């Protein structure tokens, strides 16, 4: 249904990103605030070609650790 | 893959209901902090028939929107 992507990591890495993310604004739906099981950000998009486009547009750290999923 | 639940809704509401988790804590993988769309709390599982066991067994609040999802 709806593509979401975790980006997991350093938390300042991650706030960096989110920075340089705000660039690309038309690449993804929402972006969260910086989360932790109790560093991880989530990201939804419109479809998988935006998130494709957003994942062939953004330069990521080979120190984040990138997951795809789906949320139905 | 990994199947994983959003709960969201009232901050305060996610709060007791994480309380009330930890008295089921082998229904569940991780649970998240509280985030927000820059309030929802993410759950993961170890298969769908935890998913399913951890459902059946919490009462959640009909204010509260429940959403399956899962990671790859």
């Amino acid at each position: 249904t709806t593509p979401i992507v975790h980006l997991k990591g350093d938390a300042n890495t991650l706030k960096c990103l989110r920075y340089r993310f705000k660039k690309h604004c038309t690449l993804y739906t929402a972006v969260s605030s910086t989360w932790h099981w109790t560093a991880i950000v989530t990201l939804t998009y419109d479809s998988e070609w935006q998130r494709d486009q957003f994942l062939s547009q953004v330069k990521i750290p080979k120190t984040i650790t990138v997951s795809t999923g789906f949320m139905s």
